């Protein structure tokens, strides 16, 4: 869609992917891996609908 | 950068119209049917979404 409209969303989904990569880094659950993966899910589906949304 | 970005975007989209699906067939598949279409829609979600933020995390480093 639009520079301004992906911003946030792509921001939430870049630290979602940061905290999610951390998590794993440091076993090789916690309450840190649990909310790191609904960060994740949440802020990959929140991208996805409005990329679907703004497809008409 | 939205030719880097499109097929990472583009991967996103088509995983979440592919969860969406999942979800409406949710209310009438059998449950060993739902159990594997949703850990294969999880996946594709994770993945997806882990290779767009990987790319705007190695982006962001300029």
């Amino acid at each position: 869609m639009t520079n301004t409209d992906l911003k946030p969303l792509l921001d939430n989904l870049r630290n979602a992917t940061e905290f999610w990569n951390l998590v794993a880094a440091a076993s090789a659950h916690n309450r840190s891996y649990r909310d790191a993966l609904d960060w994740l899910e949440s802020a990959a589906l929140a991208l996805g609908d409005a990329l679907i949304a703004q497809r008409k």
